[PDB]
């Protein structure tokens, strides 16, 4: 038909259920068992591929504006040993010509990468993956609380995106300085706007990494 794929019955947080994902040449239709939704490519501005603290998952998180209550998040979960191999309803040449050498008619890998390679191709834009960041535990990102629910707090290249419920993102120029504060510990964010995150309930021995990391980046400390 028109799709030029199909991803069935995805793992999606942000809303919650499993969903199809119809990927057409300028929208997606994402395909509920009560819901519906085009969602230009246009309205996604940036991706994110996110390991899940666990080791076992990975987040492919989709900022949306307009959002999609809204969601200004499309946040898909996958478990890292999903495979799937794929046929594009397409000519080779088309392919080629379409996106610029970076999809094939016929590719395999794992399921979150599959996914998030032909989004990256019909979006136009490259996916923000962790830069060096490692917790105490070994992981590259912290648990944590905001809005009173618990998630994931990720130090990036350039910015700190907590997911998922619900999910903030926050670039480093957008922030006037952060904050150790007590209860565990709190991690505060003033952006240059006036406005401010918590994320809260942080185990004591994520401090000094933490500290370490935003010294590194050269953000301003107001403790």
């Amino acid at each position: 038909g028109d799709a030029i794929c199909i991803f069935r019955e995805l793992q999606c947080l942000t809303p919650r259920g499993r969903y199809d994902i119809r990927i057409y040449p300028t929208f997606l239709h994402l395909h509920g068992k009560t819901f519906d939704y085009k969602i230009p490519y246009t309205t996604v501005l940036r991706l994110f591929l996110l390991p899940h603290k666990d080791q076992r998952q990975m987040f492919f998180v989709i900022s949306l504006d307009p959002p999609i209550t809204r969601y200004h998040f499309l946040i898909l979960l996958f478990s890292k040993d999903e495979d799937i191999s794929l046929t594009l309803n397409m000519n080779e040449e088309e392919v080629e010509k379409r996106f610029e050498g970076r999809l094939t008619k016929n590719m395999s890998g794992s399921l979150y990468e599959m996914v998030s390679r032909v989004m990256k191709a019909l979006v136009n834009r490259k996916i923000t993956v962790p830069g060096n960041f490692q917790g105490h535990s070994g992981a590259q990102c912290i648990t944590c609380s905001y809005k009173a629910s618990s998630g994931l707090l990720y130090p990036l290249e350039r910015g700190f995106i907590y997911v998922h419920k619900p999910p903030v993102h926050i670039r480093f120029d957008e922030i006037s300085f952060v904050n150790f504060a007590r209860g565990s510990f709190d991690f505060e964010i003033e952006t240059k706007q006036g406005t401010q995150y918590t994320f809260s309930s942080i185990e004591r021995e994520e401090y000094g990494k933490l500290f370490d990391f935003v010294n590194a980046k050269k953000l301003n400390i107001k403790n």
